[PDB]
C-alpha cells in the first residue's frame, strides 16, 4: 500500500475506494452513536459501590 | 465485531474508538480527495490504445 502521485486509479481500485468510503462512514455514524450515548449520558458510569467481590489475589510476586 | 450493551466502554475501549474516528476521517478526506480529482477531471483515464505494449497471451500456451 504505497501512495503513488500519478497514474489514475483503476476500476477495481475505484471500487475499493468507494467501498472504503461507505464502510468506514456507516460505522462512524453507529459507533460515534454509540460512544455519545455512554460518555454523555453517564448512565452507568460505575459509581463507588462496595468493592467486596470474588476479588482473586492480582499476580502475589513471593 | 461484537455489542455489548449494559454497562459502556471501558477506557481502552474509547481510546481505540477515538482514533478509529479520528484515523477513518483523516484518510476519507484525503483518499476521497483524490478519488474526485481522478474521476472529476479526467485528465488521466489512460483513453483507448493499441494492445501493443507487450501483450501477454491469455491462455495460448495450450
Amino acid at each position: 500500500m504505497e501512495e503513488l502521485s500519478g497514474k489514475p486509479l483503476s476500476y477495481a481500485e475505484k471500487e475499493k475506494l468507494k467501498e472504503k468510503l461507505a464502510f468506514l462512514k456507516k460505522e462512524y455514524s453507529r459507533t460515534l452513536a454509540r460512544l455519545q450515548r455512554a460518555k454523555r449520558a453517564e448512565k452507568a458510569k460505575n459509581s463507588k459501590k462496595a468493592i467486596e467481590d470474588g476479588v482473586p489475589q492480582p499476580e502475589a510476586l513471593e
